[PDB]
């Protein structure tokens, strides 16, 4: 489905703003997101994924703590190691540049 779908994957107050802030960043770097990402067949909630990876401490920390399977489970995109590997790939492709830019202070945090 369309990326707009990510607005209804949750009820959080800050979802809409984070999403538009995120989509604006992707457009800015030349990689606009038009379709809602997915892990296999299941829809991927990029907002919740971003927030929880941030809770854990970022990509390197999720790797170190081997939390990809737990996150995939929490996001309902599979419980297998295959689902976990795919989720890590999607995080890298859709969110790591954003994590990196924000951490470096170039992009103010959402
Ligand atoms: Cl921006
Ligand atoms: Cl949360
Ligand atoms: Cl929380
Ligand atoms: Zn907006
Ligand atoms: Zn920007
Ligand atoms: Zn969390
Ligand atoms: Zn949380």
């Amino acid at each position: 489905e369309k990326i707009t779908k990510v607005y209804e994957l949750g009820n959080e107050p800050e979802r809409k703003l984070w999403v538009d802030r995120y989509l604006t960043f992707m457009e800015e770097r030349g990689s606009p997101v038009s379709s809602l990402p997915a892990v296999g067949k299941k829809p991927l909630d990029l907002f919740r994924l971003y927030v929880c990876v941030k809770e854990i401490g970022g990509l390197a920390q999720v790797n170190k703590n081997k939390k990809w399977r737990e996150l995939a489970t929490n996001l309902n995109v599979g419980t297998s190691s295959s689902a976990a590997s795919s989720l890590k790939k999607q995080y890298i492709q859709y969110l790591f540049a954003f994590e990196c830019k924000i951490e470096r202070g170039e992009e103010p945090p959402p």
